[PDB]
């Protein structure tokens, strides 16, 4: 598969700072090379230089809005640029607020995209429903067209144009959803598979319904926004908001292996990896190793094996 | 949901003493408040004062029969009292022998009840089949009508009247069943889903069949006797008789979420939590945290989220 | 069930030496007795004395070929001897190269056998496809008739006669397969259930299809070659080549419980247990305990319980 790597060392979407190092440790794990070790054509677009914005007081309760707003605007342009070069955008975060720019830049080139959001949270709070003020928990509210009119003019996001309907997104892995967020889910009829549904149906049926839900009518580009805390913290502990009872390592690989097999992966986000939150050096490597594995699976690595079209005997 | 909390700090049903502290640490985890934080109407009936019975020599091989017998008699009355106040009895144990009084007091008010027993063990040994003499492994033999006549007159249990047929109970989580207990299962035709069945069918189908088995004919009150060792010891280690290969945290939450959704939960037991058996302070908090989560799920907490009937936007 | 225990303390199939102690620690865990504690008729044939072969230089890239070749030849005769005494051969390894002699000696007495290979690897590299040269990763290539002609004359294996077709074997647990090995899988049409399939279908359906695939046409003797690294390293860490995302303890017990229930188990291999690779004394006991449990399940131990044909009441 053909890839376009984009490092997004941003953290102002939430309180903890170590997430900016995500691009660094993932590249350090040898992600670029391992992808190349596969049938992959990789082009590194570099780590986005997120210039400082010293003056950025809260918007009501919303924190660092100008910084978060600019980082997504910068990222949106980069993703659109890689999508125009005919490559799958691979955004290494960074907190999940960056999803706003990633899905935005993607839709500029591919407006018919479908989103699969793997996360323990829905990240669909509005500036008015959020109680924490952390924008990494509001990315989805800015992208939904149905929520246009409920999103006040927050400094830094005047460039945003809702680009996805409630029916063009599927959540997988939910287990920590706020009351207002749950109201929006049920109100806009958003398709989701929380841990309850995964436990009931099995990851296989879950993925079956997910892809059929998004590709039933017609084939379209797929955007995978993967928050590493969607997986159980026993696999990805070095993350800002871990929630027990998460997706297993195996389910995480199953999800991505299936998405790969559709041949429609167009955009990918690997977010919330925070090395500084690993209680040990091993928890840090465990998180990075798991994040790399999910990434490789998105581009071809199959657990049953892979072989080149040649006679090996 | 409307609840009636009853602390049952009892341990004489087995050798290890720390189980009496169960009510204490669960309340200390803020269980009462967290329930209230939900759509719950809570009334604390207090911790049952289990007076000492210094003279209580074994009955043949059966240990502390008078103490265990009195504690269940005392508890049976309390549960019946809360069931008459129109509230779901929530008994915080304490060893599982207390189930004898809980299910007894429940049936006095609701004789048509159905029991779901989540445990790694069947706890259906009779005074004559048990090899350990620990009554926390015999509670079910005293309640089954079919076993009336095989239960000798043990000091402390003259007040007992079998109140459930073999067909009114479903076991879930079995993985350590004695030979005589297995004989009784197959002989009385008791419905069970051991870990083998959970592995074969999946927790979803397991719960589907469980509820259909008990509510097929008609809707009736449900009694959930939950032994925390039914879950894998990686989740609830501070318990007297842990057995590897247990139900996962997720399956445990799935079970209870489904029971809640029936709207028929009438009685609930959270047993065998023993803080003093935690090899570390974390194993103790891990056990308590997991016990609280299963409890909250029984009364409404859903992993997909919850919201009040109001317009959040 | 009637058993014939054979200790195979061999390690020259791979670099790490501690695997030779497998028979020792498994017997030390009280395996013989625990089997007897069940409905089992056990006869210990002893630990095969694998005489030294000082002169054994590599064959091209293949390491210790004469040593590995002789150990399998010796083992093949022992297994055939126990199969003629009407007993299920239970080979305690030892690295997995010994499978060559075990399945060989088994087929001498029961040529219509069917093989179930539980392993994280396919172990089907040929002397020409292997990149490591470790024979414990080539056992299957020597047994397949379809691969006859692609297996050069390696010193120590002139006694070998391919005894199984590609269609008489089923793989379960795959997650680390080489490119050439994957080519052979797809080329000979070998039936396999990698971790992806287990995640998709569930262990129940996996076992359903496995047994139907092998016993569909007609009932035949079953050979179970179980590599302990097929299970997740959180359960069996003391093994030379652990791979994360493996079969759970429960799935491992489900697999064997089902095989037992067919009443067709004829040959069993418990391989790759290496005590010296346990980072702690507990990792060593955890591995051994799990290896014993899978073994007991192969001969009757059911998680739902077991009882003698007598009236327990
Ligand atoms: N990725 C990620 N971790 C936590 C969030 C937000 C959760 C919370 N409901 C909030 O509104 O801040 N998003
Ligand atoms: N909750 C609970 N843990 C262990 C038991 C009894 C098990 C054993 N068969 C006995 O008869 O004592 N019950
Ligand atoms: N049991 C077992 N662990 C590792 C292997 C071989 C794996 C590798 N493909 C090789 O060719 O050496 N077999
Ligand atoms: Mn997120
Ligand atoms: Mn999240
Ligand atoms: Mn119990
Ligand atoms: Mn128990
Ligand atoms: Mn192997
Ligand atoms: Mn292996």
């Amino acid at each position: 598969r053909t890839i376009g790597i984009i490092g997004a060392p941003f953290s102002k979407g939430q309180p903890r700072g170590g997430v900016e190092e995500g691009p660094t440790v993932l590249r350090k794990a040898g992600l670029l090379e391992k992808l190349k070790e596969q049938e992959c054509d990789v082009k590194d677009y570099g780590d986005l230089p997120f210039a400082d914005i010293p003056n950025d007081s809260p918007f009501q309760i919303v924190k660092n809005p100008r910084s978060v707003g600019k980082a997504s605007e910068q990222l949106a342009g980069k993703v659109a640029e890689v999508k125009k070069n005919g490559r799958i955008s691979l955004v290494l975060g960074g907190d999940h607020s960056l999803a706003i720019g990633s899905i935005s830049g993607h839709a500029r080139v591919h407006p018919d995209l479908g989103v699969i959001w793997v996360d323990a949270h829905t990240d669909i709070n509005t500036p008015l429903t959020t109680t924490s003020g952390n924008l990494h928990g509001q990315p989805v509210s800015f992208l939904l067209k149905e929520l246009k009119g409920k999103i006040p003019d927050v400094p830094g996001f005047s460039w945003v144009t809702p680009c996805i309907s409630a029916k063009d997104i599927v959540y997988i892995g939910l287990r920590d959803v706020d009351p207002g967020e749950h109201y929006i889910l049920k109100t806009l009829g958003i398709k989701y598979f929380s841990m309850t549904e995964v436990d009931r149906l099995g990851i296989g049926k879950v993925m079956e319904e997910t892809l059929s839900y998004l590709l039933g009518r017609k084939k379209r580009p797929i955007h995978l926004s993967f928050d590493v805390d969607g997986l159980d913290p026993s696999f990805t502990p070095a993350t800002g908001t871990p929630v027990v009872g998460g997706l297993t390592y195996r389910e995480g690989l199953y999800i991505t292996e299936e998405i790969y097999k559709t041949g429609l992966l167009s955009g990918l986000d690997i977010m919330e990896v925070n090395p500084s939150l690993g209680k040990t050096p091993e928890e840090v490597t465990r998180t990075v190793n798991t994040a790399v594995a999910i990434t490789l699976a998105c581009f071809g690595l199959a657990r049953e094996g892979n072989h080149k079209p040649i006679d090996y005997l």
